[PDB]
């Protein structure tokens, strides 16, 4: 039984990517409601009006989860569901259909561990310029509080952020998600500065309202390694590092900025607008976070600019051998964290498989996905006899659900869905891989 029983096995989803039901019980508009129906946007102009359905098969779905002896289930709440416009009126409806999704898990034992926001902003706030300004910050402060207050007598493990760098990144800087602004590089620092604003403010909210869970961020996980031994490639990959983990991670861990990265926007003109007042809210409440999430995929190998770019030249990644597979990768990863920000603990938030699922039979042979967790399961448990402090994994994907830009092509998660007969879910191998998994908690040969 070698996992210890205070470690949860669980699968995630994210609520536009699953739920559905886009206009109903008094959801407010999103952003992503109105970008995915920009034409050419999204792959075959697919919606989030259905999605998957999640919305009216929580019951069933659940259920399923319990029969794969799920311990924990990781959803996001939809913003526009509790508070339809980002502030004023709260939405009892909204309230009613987290409350059940909440009790459903927990009438089976299974632990909800929340995620405030997963990238789907009510519309109001995204015109505001959301995360450009602070005004969106505070008004997930008020929305967290209003979970917590509704919510968090049941519920005691939070996540505020999914991901900061790719709602900022992809909207700013690549425009693929809304707002769709291309290389707005300030844009872009103001986001991420805002966000970890209205996180330590949250998080400060959260312990002073004594529901004694536990509160932390999710963050990509993409630690960076030099193409090879040359000096010049091991200073790109330093770049990489300190732009990709340290000013994501060492505002929320540490308390303070990264001074290289600091150093380097007011030497170009791109440092956020930033008060005293904010800093150190953000100061005070690093050491109140009580874990780290990590979605981690892969690492990247890096060579320098003149030896797929980065957005300020510098490096570009490559793929070469020795999308990336890479458990040494992430385990040295792991390490690198242990490192700089001590005996964190640490919940691997996501991790799983995007695929063209192979089917025999009308069965989902996913045999790739369990190879890929099995992978990543392995050295975790090396990582936790090296000393790392991980306290969870969660398999990036529940049930298939809508990708945000690719449509339904690349299946994710254990329960297919099958759009040829009314979204009927099906148990796939991945599925009984996993329930034994958890039953034998990881014992598969260490």
């Amino acid at each position: 039984m070698k996992f210890p029983h205070d470690f949860l096995f669980g699968a995630a989803s994210a609520s536009y990517q699953v739920e559905g039901a886009w206009n109903e019980d008094g959801k407010g508009v999103t952003n992503w409601d109105e970008f995915s129906k920009i034409p050419g946007k999204t792959y075959n102009g697919t919606n989030g009006d259905i999605a998957v359905d999640h919305y009216h098969r929580y019951k069933e779905d659940v259920r399923l989860m319990a029969e794969m002896g799920l311990e924990s289930y990781r959803f996001s709440i939809s913003w526009a569901r509790i508070l339809p416009t980002g502030d004023g009126k709260v939405n009892e409806k909204g309230i009613e259909f987290y409350n059940n999704l909440i009790d459903e898990c927990l009438k089976y034992g299974i632990v909800p561990f929340v995620t405030l926001y997963h990238w789907d902003l009510p519309l109001p706030l995204e015109k505001d310029g959301g995360w450009t300004n602070k005004r969106t910050a505070e008004a997930f402060v008020k929305y967290a509080e209003t979970c917590f207050k509704a919510f968090g007598d049941r519920v005691k493990h939070w996540i505020t952020f999914n991901e900061t760098v790719m709602f900022c990144g992809l909207g700013y800087l690549k425009g693929a998600h809304p707002p769709g602004i291309q290389n707005d590089v300030p844009k872009y620092f103001q986001a991420t500065h805002y966000v970890f604003y209205a996180h330590a403010k949250t998080v400060a909210v959260y312990k002073q309202l004594k529901q004694y869970g536990e509160i932390g961020i999710t963050h990509v996980f993409l630690p960076a390694y030099s193409v090879d031994d040359q000096k010049e490639n091991i200073q790109a990959a330093n770049h990489a590092n300190e732009y990709e983990t340290y000013w994501y991670y060492d505002p929320i861990l540490k308390g303070e900025y990264p001074s290289y990265v600091v150093q380097q926007l007011k030497e170009k003109g791109w440092t956020p607008n930033w008060t005293v007042e904010e800093l150190e809210i953000i100061k005070q409440n690093a050491e109140e976070n009580d874990f780290i999430g990590l979605n981690y995929y892969q690492p990247i190998r890096v060579e320098r600019y003149d030896m797929n770019p980065s957005f300020d030249g510098f490096y570009r990644t490559v793929k070469m051998d020795d999308w990336e597979i890479s458990p040494e990768g992430f385990l040295e990863g792991l390490h690198m964290l242990k490192a700089r920000y001590g005996d964190i603990k640490m919940y691997v938030t996501e991790n799983g498989l995007g695929d063209e699922d192979p089917i025999i039979d009308g069965e989902i042979v996913d045999v790739p996905r369990i190879k890929f967790i099995e992978a990543h399961l392995k050295v975790m448990k090396r990582a936790i006899e090296e000393g790392i402090n991980l306290k969870g994994y969660y398999a990036w994907s529940v049930i298939d659900l809508l990708s945000w830009l690719n449509g339904y092509k690349k299946q994710y998660g254990f329960i297919f869905v099958d759009h040829n007969d009314n979204l009927k879910r099906k148990k796939k191998l991945s599925f009984h891989w996993y329930k034994r998994v958890v039953e034998t908690r990881g014992e598969e040969l260490h």
